């Protein structure tokens, strides 16, 4: 009966009309690579040719993740294989209007991240015109993709960056209903509204603009996307007691610190016999918690990374962040703003080193995502 | 019926008694990490430290190999999951031999590959004193396998290099004991010897040695890592007929060209109503044949890798080739002299960028693989 369940992602397909793409609502598949493409030159340094090589790729693109949602890859390399949940979502960078000329056409909450003082960002790690993120529960699956989906728009489109990320396989899952943990052991996703919740709904949706120049993102969500080093060894010198202090959470059950099971509420007014507070005053939960940050909130769907060592023998692995919200100004910037002001524990043992912002529009019924953008 | 075949490779243990360790024989699980290690430089400068250090890593990668194959990793990683076939296996490079100054243990099986013509090795992604290959069905098993026993000799170890592969899931397989292709899109390790038969061991496992002093690696074997970028740009341009004249085996079936199956045997002397070769005279399966190499063969276990984009944009895409033998002189080496001399028709679609050799000794009762060099 888990039996099912456990097969129940390699087998299936993504529902392809989940909104406003697929990729953020649903069950996540347990791989993902996500791509950042700048545009071309010399079609890039001219806002007409800039406008027709957008329309050209985002048209290119939603004409194969229709058929690939449908059928999967068209290769040999995927022959054999089940449909893996594979899924396709499109979106656009600030600096794609910028290149069109079109800074009349850009939201609000496309500004441009701010910079933080924990940013350790290598800048060709960091931004884009043009963004995929492919999942599937299969790396064969996935790969076969994003080899098809790059090929295709391949020479208007150049890839900037890239990154690869897992979490467990469902197959190999006692409870494939259990939330995901990370390279520093915790379970990770706990505190996101939960997918049936209008509260979903809400938190990832971009509301109404009053500005109709900007109305292409009415109903869109706005991706935040972190490369964040996990600093290992120094994690593993701590004990076990020290690292759930860290976070607020039990590693064990994921409890937050002071209750007995992980969906208990966070209580962050307990405190011990002598008055200290249970959840320390620089535990990751307490900073990131909505009450801190003026009700902000979104919902993460991140994933884990492992480029094994680089040339010093330091481990390049962590998390692949990806924060979904209607408004980066009352999701990700906000409670960001507070991990790294307000001191979280965490920022010692993380090191942020990639980071773009990207608006995923909602397209209608025979569009592509962002032809109300181009065609505008 | 076919469901349990699909989640059986998650939900099983690997065989922690294959020989001459896990991770050569038996089903091959969906991913893999490979990594070398050299001795640090505090242990590695002075050959009573080196002796110390590598026993010092060899018996807790041992150690924790039995635990794992057991009972899993520790972490709480990766709670919550199932077995999923994991596997560690143990190896040595001559360079280890090198820093204990023990060479005269070095049989000639572990002497270095020759320079081809066609190599294109970065320095800093070949070589190493030690190995670990560690797989599983499942990434979030490996990963934490990975990381515990890379801290588990640290720091008498450092990473010299290490990649990262994968094949086909089980779970996602419509028949999950059909043979698994590359990212070219082929079917990959057909001609292996079948396992449960007399070739396969003859091909894997090193003979006696003639003199003591080599016998530590009686029953052992032989892996030559090769990580071979491929050129999928280029590839993409060939039509499927193209694709396969290079290979010299059907995409679809897998069959050899002239045949109907995958297990159809390979027919060199077949020519068409034209005089024309069926199989290219330079197609990879005719150059690679036993019989053009008076009898060399290797047991191929591979896993395709995806490492993005480099900055000059070139796809870091390819085969983690991995050939098992009793002695590469009888095995990889001889081929891949062939390949390179005879002009692979794959040669202009591959470019050979990391490279190894490590001695996997056989594992015995109470004892650590390479404790008979290392005492
Ligand atoms: C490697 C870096 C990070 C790690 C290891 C990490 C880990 C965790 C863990 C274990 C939890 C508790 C379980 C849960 O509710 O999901 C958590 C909660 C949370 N994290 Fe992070 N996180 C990281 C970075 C970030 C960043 C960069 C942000 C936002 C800017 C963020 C925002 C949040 C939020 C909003 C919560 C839920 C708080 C609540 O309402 O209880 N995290 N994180
Ligand atoms: C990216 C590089 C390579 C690719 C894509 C590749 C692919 C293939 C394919 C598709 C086959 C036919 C199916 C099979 O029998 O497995 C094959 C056969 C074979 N390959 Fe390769 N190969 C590569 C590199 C090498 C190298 C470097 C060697 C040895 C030095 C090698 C040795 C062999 C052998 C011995 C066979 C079986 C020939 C026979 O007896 O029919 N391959 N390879």
């Amino acid at each position: 009966p888990v039996d099912a369940q456990r097969l129940d992602m390699a087998r299936r397909r993504a529902d392809a009309n989940a909104a406003p793409q697929p990729g953020i609502s649903g069950r996540a598949p347990a791989f993902v690579h996500v791509i950042a493409f700048d545009l071309a030159e010399p079609a890039r340094a001219e806002p007409a040719a800039a406008r027709e090589g957008a329309a050209t790729a985002l048209r290119t693109w939603a004409e194969h993740a229709a058929r690939l949602h449908a059928d999967g890859p068209e290769g040999a390399a995927s022959a054999g294989l089940l449909p893996a949940s594979l899924m396709v979502t499109i979106g656009i960078g600030g600096s794609l209007l910028e290149a069109m000329d079109a800074a009349d056409r850009r939201p609000d909450a496309l500004a441009d991240l701010p910079e933080f003082a924990t940013d350790d960002l290598r800048p060709r790690w960091c931004g884009g015109d043009l963004m995929l993120q492919v999942g599937a529960e299969d790396p064969m699956v996935l790969a076969a993709a994003v080899d098809e989906l790059v090929a295709a728009t391949a020479p208007t489109t150049t890839v900037r960056w890239s990154l690869r990320g897992f979490r467990r396989t469902a197959a190999a899952a006692q409870d494939p209903d259990a939330t995901p943990r990370n390279l520093m052991g915790q379970i990770d996703g706990t505190a996101n509204p939960a997918q049936d919740h209008p509260l979903f709904t809400r938190t990832v949706t971009a509301p109404p603009a009053d500005d109709p120049a900007h109305a292409w993102m009415d109903g869109g969500s706005y991706l935040v996307v972190r490369r964040i080093r996990m600093l290992l060894d120094e994690w593993r010198r701590l004990d076990v007691p020290d690292r759930e202090r860290v976070i607020g959470r039990h590693l064990d059950t994921g409890a937050p610190l002071g209750g007995e099971k992980e969906t208990d509420p966070v209580v962050l007014t307990a405190r011990d016999a002598d008055g200290r507070l249970v959840i320390p005053e620089d535990a990751h939960v307490r900073l990131a918690n909505p009450e801190n940050n003026l009700g902000a909130r979104m919902v993460r769907r991140g994933y884990n990374y492992d480029e094994g060592w680089r040339d010093d023998g330091v481990r390049d692995a962590g998390l692949l962040f990806m924060a979904w919200q209607g408004n980066p100004a009352t999701g990700f910037v906000p409670v960001q703003r507070s991990l790294v002001e307000q001191g979280d524990a965490l920022n010692r043992y993380t090191r942020h080193e990639g980071s773009a912002l990207f608006a995923v529009p909602a397209a209608t019924a025979d569009r592509y995502p962002g032809q109300d953008l181009v065609e505008g």
